[PDB]
């Protein structure tokens, strides 16, 4: 549907992540999504491993949406990401301290579902705290 | 402003990238407010500090080029995803130049008033370049 409807879907999924509502977290993703990071396509299996390692280290991660823009079939978001270092990350034992990183996400929609996704992630503020 | 202002802002952003790549600095700077507010990593970066960052970066990467991968515009804002490419020709962090090509990725957001950028936000992933130094 419209850009405003797609924007609402993206905000709903982020809100569902923070509030722990799994139904809402996955509701608007297509089963066949193509992901991109650093100008390469990231196979979905590699994306899963990324998420697994990240959630082991940062299980309480939260997403603070700083802006969202939508036009035609695309939505872009800027997100401040915060977590506590509670599990090992790259075999570094948890510090139990809060960490931050920053992302920009872009989503392409078809029929109300995200079919393609791009990210730009600045992990440096977190890596400095390891 | 009017309903086609977003399209105009998008055009201006693309014109500024094209001006950068062709070496016409005034085609970039014409559309920025002198009182622009820059944000990076959830802090405001003073304009003088942004200039110093650019000076340091261009010393290392004097031929930097900007490849727009996406641009979106809505109301008074424009977002761009850009692939940044350069050759490591000068010192960076006191590491001698490798003379090899490097790449990093940015996501930029611009807020316009009357055709000028008055606020700017970035998210920059330098890691693909840092891994090659």
């Amino acid at each position: 549907l419209t850009a405003a409807d797609n924007k609402k879907r993206c905000l709903e999924m982020v809100d569902a992540w923070n509030r722990g509502e799994l139904g809402g977290v996955t509701a608007h993703w297509s089963p066949d999504v193509v992901h991109h990071s650093e100008e390469r396509i990231v196979p979905n299996e590699e994306m899963v491993l990324r998420m697994e390692s990240g959630l082991t280290a940062f299980p309480d991660v939260r997403l603070d949406v700083r802006s969202v823009l939508a036009e035609d079939d695309r939505v872009s978001m800027r997100i401040s990401v915060t977590a506590t270092h509670k599990g090992p990350f790259m075999d570094i034992a948890p510090t139990n301290r809060t960490v931050t990183w920053h992302t920009a996400e872009e989503f392409r929609f078809v029929d109300g579902k995200v079919v393609e996704h791009w990210d730009v992630i600045n992990y440096m503020p977190m890596l400095r705290e390891l």
